[PDB]
RNA sequence: ACGGAGGGGUACCACCAGACGUGGAGUCUGCGGCUCAAUCUGACCCAACGCGCGCACCUCACCAGGCCCGGACGCGCGGAG
């Protein structure tokens, strides 16, 4: 009971994926959660970020998957539906943050 | 329709009587030719030739050289590792 709430925060680009931007993202402090990887093939990836973020409010959904058409990053139709495309990302971060019901 | 046919009319883009001119020289501009990398093109009796409303850039088409995509919208594939 989650996704009701991302939908408007796309509109607004508050998500953010990939890891030259989420970096810099956490690091100018601005950011209100995060997110992971189910798994990874090397921790730097993910044992890299996580103190970062610990050292500097977490989260894991073992579907990574879900984590892609989440934040958008999908392809669909111009007659709504979709194409089933979804690239699968591995972390977001939001900062507008413009959820509270389930914390 | 035409007539080196006839008969009636008419007009300074026709004449009579006159006036002022051009074609004479220098020069402005436009037109064919020569040259050039280019010397962008239309128009050729009246009914083409300061006419297509002033060309150092634009205008600008032609000559010698270089940036940009500003490839709408649909299907397939790829993409935030």
């Amino acid at each position: 009971f989650l996704k009701e709430t991302f939908k408007r925060i796309h509109n607004m680009d508050g998500l953010v994926t990939g890891h030259r931007q989420v970096f810099k993202y956490l690091e100018r402090k601005r950011a209100k959660i995060c997110f992971l990887a189910s798994d990874c093939e090397e921790k730097q990836y993910a044992d890299i970020v996580e103190c970062l973020c610990k050292e500097y409010h977490l989260c894991k959904k073992f579907t990574r998957r879900t984590l892609g058409e989440l934040t958008g990053q999908v392809r669909c139709l111009a007659d709504s539906d979709k194409i089933i495309k979804v690239v699968p990302a591995s972390a977001c971060v939001i900062h507008n943050f413009v959820d509270v019901d389930s914390f």
